C-alpha cells in the first residue's frame, strides 16, 4: 500500500505552482489528489516549494508535534502554502473549500531512512 512518505507528497506537495491562482484552487486540488474520493477531508495544506526543500525540514528545528510526538520539525524559512478548509456548503460528494494563500513556516513529522516528511502538522 502507499507509503506515508508517498501519501505526504500526494496530499501536501504542489511544486507545480508558486501559489493558488484562483479561489477554485482547493476545490480542484482536493479532488485531483483524491482527498475527496471517500469523504470530504476537512482541512488540508498544500506547499508550493520544491520537494527537496520540504524534505530538508526534517533536519531543521526540532519541536514536539501537536499530539506530543517528538519527531516534528519547523522549517527555518517561510514557505508559500495554500490552506484549504471546507465551506459551509460542502456536502459529500460535492466537497467544497475555501482557499487561503499565505507565507508561513511549516511544521512536519518525519520518519524513516531516508528521513522524510510523513505528516503535515501545522503552518505557523
Amino acid at each position: 500500500k502507499e507509503t506515508a512518505a508517498a501519501k505526504f507528497e500526494r496530499q501536501h506537495m504542489d511544486s507545480s505552482t508558486s501559489a493558488a491562482s484562483s479561489s477554485n484552487y482547493c476545490n480542484q486540488m482536493m479532488k485531483s489528489r483524491n482527498l475527496t474520493k471517500d469523504r470530504c477531508k476537512p482541512v488540508n495544506t498544500f506547499v508550493h516549494e520544491s520537494l527537496a526543500d520540504v524534505q530538508a525540514v526534517c533536519s531543521q528545528k526540532n519541536v514536539a508535534c501537536k499530539n506530543g510526538q517528538t519527531n516534528c520539525y519547523q522549517s527555518y524559512s517561510t514557505m508559500s502554502i495554500t490552506d484549504c478548509r471546507e465551506t459551509g456548503s460542502s456536502k459529500y460528494p460535492n466537497c467544497a473549500y475555501k482557499t487561503t494563500q499565505a507565507n508561513k513556516h511549516i511544521i512536519v513529522a518525519c520518519e524513516g531512512n531516508p528521513y522524510v516528511p510523513v505528516h503535515f502538522d501545522a503552518s505557523v
